[PDB]
């Protein structure tokens, strides 16, 4: 039926502890999970009028966004692909801003499907022949769309590069049936992992402008500017509390990784995040004589895009000191130290993503599991699989 | 419920499909370049009798792929380095098997002494003795044999022993059990692959010959053979080969290449041995000129940065004036860049990335759309051949 072994075959089922879950596997702690949903909640309370649309891209799986937006409050997600679109669709997620632009007429087809099928529907453009394709589509299958101009903001991305070019694309879709000038987004990913709280601060105040003089430029031109979206978890404080944006899209803040554990902030912390992501792996092989003990996660189970992965907290309890992570190739992860135990061979570990999203897009399941409270994160003993969800949005982008 | 991922369910591409008819990001593979690869290393082993090639699965992770390496090389098997890549090759009928690595977990013991059982010839490698019998031990508990393979450090530094004597002793123990088969030694070196010159590719693989060498020879002083001496890569291959040493070679990425095997010097005075064969398909989504700037669909998720970014070829040169550099656009999104009469692609055009590296990019995809175009690069005049299932894709189970 499917198209790889592991997307037909579950790692592990209901009831299960770590030690039954086959390895590499991608676990999501749900008490952390939860905690990261608390959390944002709390600080966006403090900025009234400002919406959060969690993005879907992190997780790629329909039962964290159901999740994420019964904790939350919130009504909608972001997805950066059609195909992630059609995970949350599928899944009852029914508000979906696809945050990036769609030029592919069958990927747009499938895309417009949704919004026929009942789904609220919004995507972002830059070009007008792009608007005149997206109103198209819709209009063939009798449905409408949302459509946001992006701006560029310094990322340098996608997005228009004057206030001038949000106006001319408003004014085009004006004219159009099927289609509704929305507003814009206004993403700048190149901010989110400033360390520094101040200069991050600085940075995205700058963002805030250029957004500011395009929703006063349309307001110049007689338009509107219903929805300003944009920001992530390293930036969302800053835009929520511009008064400028109506909606922040971070994504990663419910599961953390080592990228975004090191951006410090306002207060006495670094982090913001408790990690609730981890890939769980085997130690098959070790040899004292150097520092080693080798895991069988390897390129192909967790992304070194942004770094290596990171051994937790409970790691160092009762192994001495931290030994750090090295490639050994597509299926071997070296663990070296920088003298006492080395884990033994058929041990388990939890490791940290050294960055979230490209992590989760290794795996076709995510094994969801909560642990008796009051423990150092990270060790494998008194988990419980709670649920074994399908990663319904894996893959290369469609 | 077809799949636990919608791309698991849903092919890119059908038969007869053009390049513009296929779903992007797609991987798609040259089988006129694919089969030119494997007629090439076939011609160069042929001046190398006695020295077996055993593809490695690892690269493709596709069983119609490594059926068609064997039938091409005239090649009995291939390599596997996880379980989850054997189960992919023995559901598609490729009987003879090499786990080129070590198997601890008991559930994945069982899988693979599975397809022993079933019929597969199965050989896989150990450097422990507890490892040894377990192994011995669910072969016995489903009426089958395995072959051992004591894996050997020869410079890696990864994974096995590190001498002759824990050779001999862990062969000794092999060769008390019943349902286990003492085969003989892996010794790979993967830190030599990309070695540049010849030479210096020469002297390094000289090295790992001799603690190959020594091995054997402890073996041999006690009176136990070493049948198969087993190792090198598509970097290696031919210094393995030509040593007397090794009894065969698991060459991979050959029959692929990638932009990093194809800057290593060659004997004939050439850079890079193999032709591309295997391509990320993309689309142009935006372009922003003065930017000099082109983003593509293709982004962390559909082609792997980890040992460089992907290239355009030479046929994106030829059209356009100038070849452009890929860098990082995030999850989604490639940016290609300027490093001249500026001519960019326009919005909706595909073109074809040479990845960095083949096989974590290969393991991106669910689905392999197999290709030919009629007599480089260039999109233009492609018939989809075949759409395969890539059966082994994942983390490594
Ligand atoms: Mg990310
Ligand atoms: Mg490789």
């Amino acid at each position: 039926c499917a198209a790889t072994i592991s997307a037909s075959r579950a790692p592990a089922h209901l009831g299960d502890a770590l030690h039954d879950v086959d390895t590499p596997a991608l676990i999501l702690d749900l008490d952390a999970f939860d905690r990261n949903c608390e959390k944002l909640k709390g600080v966006m309370a403090g900025f009234p009028g400002v919406a959060v649309r969690p993005h879907a891209k992190a997780h790629k799986c329909a039962e964290v966004a159901r999740r994420q937006l019964q904790l939350l409050g919130a009504k909608g997600v972001c997805c950066q692909k059609v195909i992630e679109a059609e995970a949350m669709a599928e899944g009852g997620v029914s508000d979906l801003l696809l945050s990036n632009e769609v030029i592919a007429p069958r990927k747009i087809d499938r895309l417009v499907g949704l919004a026929a099928a009942g789904a609220r529907v919004g995507v972002c453009y830059e070009r007008e022949d792009n608007l005149r394709q997206l109103n198209a589509a819709a209009a063939a299958r009798g449905t409408h769309l949302d459509v946001l101009v992006e701006l560029n903001v310094g990322q340098d991305r996608c997005g228009v590069n004057s206030a001038d070019e949000v106006v001319q694309l408003a004014r085009a879709a004006a004219g159009l049936d099927n289609v509704r000038f929305a507003g814009i987004q206004a993403y700048h990913g190149g901010l989110q992992h400033v360390r520094d709280p101040r200069d991050r601060a600085q940075r995205v105040g700058q963002v805030v402008g250029r957004a500011r003089a395009a929703v006063d430029a349309l307001k110049a031109a007689g338009l509107p500017c219903d929805t300003v979206t944009g920001g992530g978890t390293g930036t969302y404080r800053v835009e929520a509390a511009s008064g400028v944006f109506t909606e922040v899209q971070p994504g990663s803040f419910a599961f953390s990784d080592a990228d975004y554990a090191r951006n410090l902030q306002e207060d006495g912390g670094v982090g913001e995040w408790e990690q609730s992501l981890w890939v769980l792996t085997q130690v098959m092989s070790v040899t004292p004589a150097r520092g080693l003990a080798v895991v069988d996660a390897g390129t192909k189970a967790v992304s070194l895009d942004s770094g290596p992965p990171r051994l937790p907290p409970a790691f160092e309890a009762a192994y001495g000191t931290m030994m750090e992570y090295g490639s050994g190739g597509d299926e071997h992860g070296k663990l070296m130290w920088p003298p006492m135990s080395l884990p033994e061979v058929g041990s388990l570990l939890l490791l940290q993503p050294g960055h979230c999203d490209p992590t989760v897009n290794l795996y076709d399941w995510l094994v969801a599991a909560r642990r008796q409270g009051g423990q150092q994160q990270g060790g494998v003993d008194g988990w419980r699989v709670e649920a074994v969800w399908p990663i319904r949005g894996r893959g290369p982008g469609q």
